[PDB]
């Protein structure tokens, strides 16, 4: 694995920032893109868009045949059994909610749980908040260990006969963690519930393998593994989107329309209303080409390497606070003590790099961990260890600026 | 309006399809792109790629002055007062699913009606199937006269002051017709009623104006328009958006999340959940400016001087039936006796030509038509008369051919 071959192939890295070359670690907030997917955007539009299925022309049977060929790569990507298994949405968080409108306010009644985590990212709380509501169900939240990790003796206790969904992060986008979900499924099973796993943060940076994991449904995002933005996908295991109706109609999802009824068609299209997201979905399919040509557990582990390599540069500078377990994957979130994390991201951003300050979408966690908000740096298949140096270097300096500026306003005062 | 300049804008069109120059005229399935759009996602995915909002580097500020950049120029593209009235979504049939959810789901008890028309596409008649089912309310049909126009006497008979929503296409896909929806507003708001008009197939082709329309709630797609895949958008009024709840939920289109509640952001994002289409909104932004220096109304003269010349020149033709009025938008759906429409499309696409066959998701209007599917060939900026001639020749031959066929297959037996 060639850091720089693999740099090479991203043209938006190559420039500068406030006079500095860019340092990009803000990929858990989205990828950046190899010449290989936006060449094949490009050759989309530039030859052969045309709507799909139906194919009666030439064009539109070359846009059909790179549509659906795309379901394929997704379907072997994470292991799935079949495509009707593989619904391409507008992103995790839009599989997420079809799961909670189409699947949950079906099948929840008064004294039902609904399991999720304090580690969850909104997308994979919000909508369970609404579907317990609608339903008199009850939602219900496993706590966490102090290093921000979930034990399964906690899932155990909170999971029970009364549960009937347990929705639960692959990789928190703000710990790190990598929780145990095939370990969590079995729980869920035991009980009689499904599992509801948000892949976002996991698929981009380690290999899925659905059967193994034998999650009920796994939702994912073209934007943080290399792929065009407005494209993601839902996993579902086959029997259950059988029972399950769609979340939005319309056509290309029909198989007969009346007056006052209609009947739907198969799988997967049963969940795909209207005319699809066909150049994101061929795009994601060559991201897919790409990471796999890369490897999957070659990326997970440079980016294992990054992690260790920034744990121990962030412990060697004092008055920095990093949350999360020591193993984890690629990220770091932390706040220096008396800078507020988003004055951190600014003057970071004055010397090239760029992170995120905020709540990353966690507030019940930032409540958990105390604070109002932090900072993220979030690596992934492009980023070295120089960046982590100019970062930790970065925030050396941004220390001790803010010590220089407020025992200067002090003495002036 | 120089058509060869414009052609030269759109790279698909210049290549051969079975050894003949391509002539596409299957634009109301979608459209095709200028190099302008393309560069643009290109220049996103090559420069200024980051998600939006929360901007603390200078990626993510370029991105997000892009995104909302593309939400004003649509404000001002359909004369919307407000971006807190464009919402971004995947498409035409995603926001007419958000009305039928949040608006119609919310307001229709038993003995309430939603109207709509025969001649609806899918997308604006499935969730009102849906709406109305869950609510226990009633669908009624506008009838059509005979040439498929609809007469605003019969909205007047068929709207009643138990008439909650009406939804109508602004111009039919099938038959062309452009429906007088400033007079069907003025009827709907009589009887105290929203209007909910489908824009699929106007916005491409000529301007609108949403305040002189009056209507409700306007949908459309950026991939009939030379936009992106995969983007739509959803206008409504302020004060019906500002009453309606989400359709989708989780990060971005909050403002606090608790364990068990949450409160949502202003408009428009509150209907925005999770990382948006930033590549395919800022793409249609550049549609938008594309399609306004030509100017709409010259885009708008140019289809009725090509529908002009193809109704003529079909009726040279024997044998072959036009669906729809005289007056009409730029397409024209037809079948020839005795030859299946997929027969006849199978064999233009021989010739190079590339229309559509089907029922064109409007399967009560089929009905209606006593016809099982029909042929559509429809035109856009890019083409040309030359191009209805090769069709009405290729017609011509289709017609000569399954004769010939025919007369020699009768003699054989
Ligand atoms: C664990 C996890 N779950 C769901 C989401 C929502 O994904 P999206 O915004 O692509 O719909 C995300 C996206 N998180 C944001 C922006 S992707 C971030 O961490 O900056 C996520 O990380
Ligand atoms: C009048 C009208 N209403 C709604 C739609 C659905 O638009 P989309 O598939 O972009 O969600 C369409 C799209 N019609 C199809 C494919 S765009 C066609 O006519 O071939 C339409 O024409």
């Amino acid at each position: 694995m060639n850091i720089t071959d693999i740099r090479e192939q991203f043209p938006i890295l190559h420039q500068q920032v406030n006079g500095h070359d860019l340092v990009y670690l803000d990929s858990a907030a989205t990828s950046q893109k190899p010449r290989a997917v936006i060449e094949t955007l490009d050759k989309y539009y530039n030859q052969y868009n045309s709507n799909v299925h139906r194919g009666v022309h030439t064009l539109g049977t070359r846009a059909t045949d790179g549509y659906e060929g795309a379901r394929e790569k997704v379907r072997k990507f994470i292991n799935a059994k079949s495509m009707a298994e593989i619904i391409f949405t507008k992103g995790t968080t839009t599989s997420l909610n079809m799961v909670a409108l189409s699947y949950a306010r079906a099948n929840l009644k008064p004294g039902d749980e609904v399991v999720i985590t304090y580690m969850e990212h909104h997308a994979n709380i919000i909508p369970w908040q609404q579907a317990v509501k609608a339903t008199g169900a009850t939602l219900k939240y496993i706590p966490l260990q102090e290093d921000g990790t979930i034990s399964l003796e906690d899932v155990r206790e909170t999971v029970t006969s009364n549960t009937k969904i347990v929705a639960v992060s692959h990789v928190s986008n703000v710990l790190g963690t990598v929780n145990p979900i095939k370990e969590m499924a079995k729980i869920a099973h035991d009980n009689g519930a499904v599992i509801v796993v948000d892949g976002a943060q996991s698929t981009p940076h380690m290999k899925i393998d659905v059967q193994d994991l034998d999650c009920d449904f796994f939702a994912l995002s073209s934007h943080k593994m290399c792929g065009p933005t407005g494209v993601g996908v839902l996993y579902g295991k086959k029997a259950l989107l059988e029972n399950m109706e769609p979340a939005e109609f319309g056509g290309e999802m029909i198989d007969f329309v009346g007056l006052y009824e209609s009947t739907w068609k198969e799988l997967p299209w049963k969940f795909e209303a209207g005319t699809p997201i066909i150049a994101g979905a061929i795009g994601l399919g060559a991201a897919i080409d790409f990471l796999e040509e890369i490897g999957l557990d070659e990326i997970s582990r440079h980016e294992h390497k990054l992690a260790a390599y920034a744990l121990e540069r962030f412990r060697q500078l004092d008055g920095v606070t990093v949350y999360g377990p020591e193993e984890r994957a690629g990220l770091v979130t932390f706040n220096l003590d008396d800078v507020h994390p988003h004055d951190v991201a600014t003057v970071l951003d004055a010397e090239g790099i760029a992170v995120r300050a905020g709540h990353h979408c966690a507030q019940p966690l930032m409540k958990w961990l105390d604070v109002t908000a932090t900072a993220r740096a979030s690596f992934y298949l492009y980023n070295t260890e120089e960046e982590i140096d100019k970062l930790v270097e970065a925030l050396q300096k941004t220390k001790e600026y803010f010590t220089n500026v407020f025992v200067d306003l002090e003495h002036h005062h």
